[PDB]
């Protein structure tokens, strides 16, 4: 039986400007780094960096909805995205929705987003107004 | 300050099948599903599957290394990886070892893996034998 997620890889184009965006823009612990990747950890998340010459900077049109969505408390989301926005990251969505959403970019064009709430929040808001076709289980 | 996953998104290109493969064949819980997606969840993560008209399956050989690995005890590892192999799941590879794992495709070529170990204990391993170049910190 499967009892949660391991880790995350992302495969990046150039190692060094990745490091910096986890763990000094995004404020990531950095475990150990080798000549082709990086162990970093958020809370209870793995995070590997994979240097792979088969990466591209992919634009955010050029790239399906997978997404990674990190957690944060409604406190912080405004100061934490406020600081995105002074380092000129860029946005590749609005949030549409109710519920505080910010999505971002990584240097590769890895798709991010910054969530405030739990599933459990989530299902009880849809069981009040409930999306097309939805069964629940 | 983020505090870890708060969850994972996949394009999937047809729901249904991708429902089967989490939720029949891996063993993923089931929680709602509607006409353009659906959410699961395994231990911790909460799991989104989105249907994407973008989403295209790419073979292996030619997507980068980005991956998502999920936890299996020691114990279940060997005889969990034989009911993928005999279900017919597509395996691909890696650059790099990096322990006790099994790389799986999922129907719209997501790589997967099965890994047992923490990453404390992947800095033990990689204490004994290092990647080239590694520093700990
Ligand atoms: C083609 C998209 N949809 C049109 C109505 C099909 C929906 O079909 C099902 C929904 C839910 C379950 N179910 O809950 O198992 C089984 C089938
Ligand atoms: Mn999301
Ligand atoms: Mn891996």
């Amino acid at each position: 039986m499967l009892s949660g997620l391991n880790h995350l890889t992302l495969a990046v184009s150039q190692l060094a400007p990745s490091v910096a965006f986890y763990q000094q823009l995004l404020g990531m612990t950095l475990h150990a780094r080798w000549d082709s990747g990086a162990y970093l950890s958020c809370g209870d998340l793995w995070l590997c960096l994979s240097l792979d010459p088969q990466r591209r900077v992919t634009p955010p049109e050029e790239s399906d909805y997978t997404h990674y969505a990190f957690s944060i408390s409604e406190a912080d989301f405004a100061s934490f995205a406020a600081r995105l926005e002074a380092a000129g990251v860029a946005v590749w969505k609005l949030n549409r929705s109710e519920g505080a959403s910010h999505y971002f970019l990584d240097p590769d064009g890895h798709k991010l987003e910054l969530h405030v709430g739990s599933l459990a929040q989530r299902l009880a808001a849809c069981r009040e107004q409930p999306y097309k076709g939805m069964v629940f289980f």
